[PDB]
């Protein structure tokens, strides 16, 4: 997260870290057994880390749970990142509490101009590399699709939306991938892609979760 702030410990209780010997992506807990992340975060050998703030220190509210299965969207295209969404099932049910909590799926899409919260342990530098150990947050509005498509001609599908600031300075980045975009208490997006980070006229691009609620509900009910 570039241009953001330290969230504070467990103030984003649906935020997970995906670990394969190291943090490699974020995710969102959607019930005690399931996580939503980006398809480009797929790998096997995933451990889901819940209750995290500093991901390099055990502070005592963590739950580490191995994944039993992963399910990449059937229509995920890795060349264009269309349908960049994946579901991860926990081998054992998480213990929900104030610091480990699920986030609700949208009952509808969100509108342009709506303010959202984006969070993650990714790079905090626009040019260069600096990884935080504690969770970073950013408030950012949904941008118009036109502004979105203008920045990325020919690359935006109906399954994507932009959020951030066209002026630059504030954005998600590498390592925030798969993490939540929460608007009005609903999971409306997943950190997916962008050109660089926090660049002028290159806002972040997010998976449009409201398009997948049926697929998510049907997939977890059958798996
Ligand atoms: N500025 C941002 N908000 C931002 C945030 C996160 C990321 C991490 N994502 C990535 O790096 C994704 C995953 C693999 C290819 N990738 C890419 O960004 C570059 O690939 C092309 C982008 C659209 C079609 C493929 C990149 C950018
Ligand atoms: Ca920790």
């Amino acid at each position: 997260i570039v241009g953001g702030y330290t969230c504070g410990a467990n103030t984003v209780p649906y935020q997970v870290s995906l670990n394969s010997g190291y943090h490699f992506c974020g995710g969102s807990l959607i019930n005690s057994q399931w996580v939503v992340s980006a398809a480009h975060c797929y790998k096997s050998g995933i451990q889901v880390r819940l209750g995290e703030d500093n991901i390099n220190v055990v502070e005592g509210n963590e739950q580490f749970i191995s994944a039993s299965k992963s399910i990449v969207h059937p229509s995920y295209n890795s060349n264009t990142l269309n349908n960049d969404i994946m579901l991860i099932k926990l081998k054992s049910a998480a213990s929900l509490n104030s610091r480990v909590a699920s986030i609700s799926l949208p009952t509808s899409c969100a509108s342009a101009g709506t303010q959202c919260l984006i969070s993650g342990w990714g790079n905090t530098k626009s040019s260069g590399t600096s990884y935080p150990d504690v969770l970073k947050c950013l408030k950012a509005p949904i941008l118009s699709d036109s502004s979105c498509k203008s920045a990325y001609p020919g690359q935006i599908t109906s399954n994507m939306f932009c959020a951030g600031y066209l002026e630059g300075g504030k954005d998600s980045c590498q390592g925030d991938s798969g993490g939540p975009v929460v608007c009005s208490g609903k999971l409306q997006g997943i950190v997916s892609w962008g050109s660089g980070c926090a660049q002028k006229n290159k806002p972040g691009v997010y998976t449009k979760v409201c398009n997948y609620v049926s697929w998510i509900k049907q997939t977890i009910a059958s798996n």
